[PDB]
């Protein structure tokens, strides 16, 4: 996952939608 696109809840690939 790239720049916005961070790890949340237990680090996990997390939405953003720019």
């Amino acid at each position: 996952c790239p720049e916005g696109y961070i790890l949340d809840d237990g680090f996990i690939c997390t939405d953003i939608d720019e």
